[PDB]
């Protein structure tokens, strides 16, 4: 009963211009009673808007910072070139613009912006800055899924966030936040404390983001009614996938249907998690995080029997293999025994071409979603196992927990040294503190 509205992102086009504007700036929330707590965000004083963008069509995106400070801002899970990707090199400097160039040639999607500015990307995306990034092309929008936004077709942000007692945001860059992580004890979904949303009975379409620095999440039903996987982070699957418990790393975007015929209420919640530091009270039971309540209106949505055709995975055979050894040994956080040194992309990709990369977590037992910039591509091998069902389609994130996880990686756009991809475990933490690479396409 004594819960906020969930709020639904603005669902951004590009204007006559072919232009989107973002304006980067300061704000506060009120979580603590009676505390308003400063926070950034795009266009707003929390997250970001959610730009909707057709396949094939253009964009110029005008990212104006209006922040005290230097920041970037990275579309993770676009198929861009190194020189739009907006990495810790596309610096933006306080009252200055940055304008990125992207024309969108890959599959409809839940894809998401947030800052990567060098050795502060965990702050900045504490701090309150993230967006979203819906693709849309013909194929997708044939299918009978739920289209109206914020009405069935719903974003779903998962944070959790740290304050201190003065209200303010917690972080600090500590040895502790370094190597577990930075986690919280307030659970935010769109920066709400457990809000509610009223959707059509029929089917509802939830599209959610871990947007959480460290944290892991384990979504399941509070009536334990099933969670059909429709999309991953960069497209729909072949066929719905009947889930019960759907883990969801770091950085990862999975695309939900619900059934919502029967016309009775329940939760979205997340389940304990045995990763470290992510135990401790509200976590240590269930969480509700968002509470769906069915109106008396409805919608004609179906859960299609298939929804795209989702290609064979290519048997690689004879490709240029690599091997990512991540490591938190002695020193620090570092990868192929060199912390990210921004100066020295690790290697050059020709463009267009497959290749078979290895990430290994091998002496760590840490939880590493290994995140791959301006490429979706397919994984191999998951720590070991081949992937779930809902993982086996297109993704940017791949398990890396102390195992080795083997993807099938191919680059269809160019990075130059001065622009160059980063690769890199999307526990904010240790991306900051080492645990990322450079590489060149060509
Ligand atoms: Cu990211
Ligand atoms: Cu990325
Ligand atoms: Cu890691
Ligand atoms: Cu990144």
């Amino acid at each position: 009963a004594e819960h906020p509205t969930l709020p639904i992102p603005a669902l951004l086009t590009p204007d006559a211009a072919g232009k989107i504007a973002l304006n980067v700036q300061t704000g506060s929330m009120k979580w603590k009673a009676g505390m308003q707590t400063p926070t950034w965000g795009i266009n707003g004083p929390l997250l970001g808007p959610a730009m909707r963008l057709q396949r094939g069509k253009d964009v110029a995106i005008n990212v104006t910072n209006a922040l005290p400070e230097a920041t970037t801002m990275h579309w993770h899970g676009m198929e861009i070139p190194g020189t739009s990707d907006g990495g810790p090199q596309a610096v933006i400097e306080p009252g200055k613009m940055w304008t990125a160039e992207i024309k969108v040639d890959q599959p409809a999607t839940t894809a998401w912006f947030h800052p990567h500015t060098h050795g502060l990307t965990g702050r900045q995306v504490a701090m309150g800055l993230g967006g979203l990034i819906i693709i849309d092309d013909e194929e997708s929008t044939k299918l009978p899924l739920p289209k109206e936004w914020g009405v069935d077709d719903v974003p779903v942000i998962l944070q959790d966030k740290r304050l201190d007692a003065k209200g303010h945001i917690d972080y600090q860059l500590d040895i502790i936040t370094a190597a577990v992580g930075w986690f919280g004890d307030m659970m935010l979904t769109n920066g709400t404390v457990y809000p509610q949303h009223l959707a059509p009975r029929g089917w509802l379409r939830l599209r959610f983001l871990n947007g959480c620095n460290a944290r892991s999440l384990n979504l399941a039903t509070s009536d334990g009614r099933p969670l059909y996987v429709v999309g991953s982070d960069g497209g729909l699957l072949g066929e719905p996938v009947k889930l019960t418990e759907l883990p969801i790393l770091m950085g990862e975007r999975f695309e939900v249907l619900v059934d919502t015929r029967d016309g009775k209420a329940f939760d979205i919640i997340t389940l304990p998690v045995k990763q470290m530091g992510m135990t401790l009270p509200p976590f240590d039971r269930a969480l509700p995080v968002l509470h769906i309540q069915p109106t008396l209106k409805s919608n004609e949505a179906k859960l299609p029997d298939a929804l795209v055709n989702m290609p064979a995975v290519p048997a690689a055979d004879n490709v240029k293999t690599r091997w990512l050894q991540l490591m938190m040994d002695g020193g620090g956080n570092k990868i192929n025994g060199i912390a990210f040194d921004m100066a020295k992309p690790m290697f050059d990709v020709k463009r267009g071409t497959y290749e078979k990369w290895t990430i290994s977590g091998e002496g760590d037992m840490m939880l590493h979603p290994f995140h791959i910039h301006g490429t979706q591509f397919r994984i191999l091998s998951e720590n070991g196992k081949p992937p779930a069902a809902h993982r086996s389609g297109w993704k940017d994130t791949v398990r890396v927990e102390g195992w080795r996880s083997e993807v099938l990686v191919k680059f269809d756009h160019e990075a130059p040294k001065e622009r160059a991809y980063m690769a890199h475990c999307h526990l904010l933490e240790h991306e900051d503190t080492g645990m990322m690479m450079s590489f060149t396409v060509s």
